[PDB]
């Protein structure tokens, strides 16, 4: 455990709907509230949208 919100992205994700953001394996996420159906909400690299949870993992 480390205090914060780094997480990392195990698998990418393509947008597939308003809000959504990419995800490409390996970048850092910050994770920042949760959504419905399993989404997440977290920032990358200056932008901040939705992605399946399942594609992060904590550092």
């Amino acid at each position: 455990s480390v205090p914060g919100r780094k997480f990392i992205a195990v698998k990418a994700h393509s947008p597939q709907g308003e809000g959504e953001i990419p995800l490409h394996r390996g970048e850092a996420v910050k994770v920042l509230s949760i959504g419905e159906g399993g989404f997440w909400e977290g920032t990358v690299k200056g932008r901040t949208g939705w992605f399946p949870a399942d594609c992060v993992e904590e550092v």
